[PDB]
């Protein structure tokens, strides 16, 4: 019973952290390195997130400054940025890449709100399946008499509480990003 419950809880916390990260890939006012992470180049034959090939600095809310770890990667990196769906036109200063981030149109804003909610759905579905797996194990344990009925019943209640707490937390994360997106 313990194995099942503890692992489920850890997996759920991970899924919530994955959700956190995933949400951070959403273009927004208030720039951050996260929204550049799904931007890749061809790094010696392999598609590589540019967040791994450069340090990203965010001085102002709508100003990002990027420094390639290898100078000769600058052009490709900057090309991927401009070619990306962030809707930005980067500039170059010989060494660094400065990115001015325009205000999002209201149309694009609700488009991004929709992405945020889809990411939340994926994350909540994942947390529910983590629960299903642990619950079925609890069920197997009761059926095979490997633990007492009261004992398994208490574990079920606890598992539902943990599941619900993390679903709610995903919901909050989404509502927060939704807010960020309609803030500017």
């Amino acid at each position: 019973i313990d194995e099942a419950l503890f692992d489920a809880e850890e997996k759920m916390e991970k899924a919530v952290a994955v959700a956190r990260d995933d949400l951070s890939t959403i273009r927004t006012g208030r720039a951050n390195p996260g929204m550049f992470s799904r931007i890749t180049i061809d790094y010696y034959g392999a598609a590589t997130p540019i967040t791994q090939l450069a340090s990203i600095n965010v001085p102002e809310a709508r100003l990002v400054v990027i420094k390639p770890y290898e100078a000769n990667q600058l052009r490709a990196i900057e090309t991927a940025i401009r070619n990306s769906d962030l809707g930005v036109n980067p500039t170059n200063d010989g060494a660094l890449i400065r990115v001015a981030v325009p205000q999002l149109t209201e149309e694009r804003r609700r488009e991004l709100v929709k992405q945020a909610k889809h990411k939340g759905e994926e994350a909540k579905v994942s947390v529910r399946n983590i629960r299903r797996k642990a619950m079925e194990e609890l069920h197997r344990i009761r059926k095979e008499g490997e633990a007492g009925e009261d004992e398994v019943g208490r574990a079920e209640k606890d598992l539902d509480k943990t599941t619900h707490q993390y679903v709610t937390q995903i919901d909050e994360l989404v509502k927060h990003k939704e807010g960020e997106l309609l803030e500017v």
